[PDB]
């Protein structure tokens, strides 16, 4: 019975872990969107026909 | 007859021993419950995702 009761701390630690990865995944989605926009910007600036102001 | 009357002291001493063991058993049950809670706390403190306040 002592073991069966002590399992509750294990379940709480596992839930805390899932919460941690959830926050990390939110930040990762935002980072991926910014990374795609950055790639688009560098790709647009690769053009040599651009005038200096647009660059 | 003197022996048969003397046996009463034996019966009284044996009941005293039963009462002593009973008090010890009550204290032991309280100790076992406290030990189970202490194992839960050490187990939950084993986690390293905890911030220092929860620790």
């Amino acid at each position: 019975s002592a073991t069966a009761n002590s399992m509750n701390a294990v379940k709480d630690s596992l839930q805390r872990g899932q919460s941690t990865i959830d926050v990390a995944l939110a930040a990762g989605d935002t980072i991926t969107d910014l990374l795609g926009k950055m790639k688009e910007k560098a790709l647009a600036a690769s053009d040599t026909s651009l005038n200096t102001a647009s660059f």
